[PDB]
C-alpha cells in the first residue's frame, strides 16, 4: 500500500503467533471440550489445562474450526 510504518501486522512463520495443533494438543482438546462444555469463561480455563501447549483462549479460537468443519459420519 502507501508508504507507511504504524498500522496493521503482517503475517509471518518468524513471528510464532499462531502456531499449529500437534496430535497431542489437537487431542488434548477434543477430549476435553467434552469433559468441560460450553458455560462460564471457566468452562474453557479448564479445557487449556489439559492442553500444555495452548492457552484457553486458544481453545475457544480453535474449536470454532473444529465446529466449522465438515464431517462423514
Amino acid at each position: 500500500g502507501s508508504s507507511g510504518s504504524s498500522g496493521s501486522l503482517r503475517k509471518e512463520r518468524a513471528r510464532s503467533a499462531e502456531e499449529p495443533w500437534t496430535q497431542n494438543q489437537q487431542k488434548l482438546l477434543e477430549l476435553a471440550l467434552q469433559q468441560y462444555p460450553r458455560g462460564s469463561s471457566d468452562c474453557w480455563d479448564k479445557i487449556a489445562r489439559c492442553v500444555p501447549s495452548k492457552s484457553k483462549e486458544d481453545c475457544i479460537a480453535r474449536y470454532k474450526l473444529l465446529v466449522s468443519g465438515p464431517s462423514s459420519g
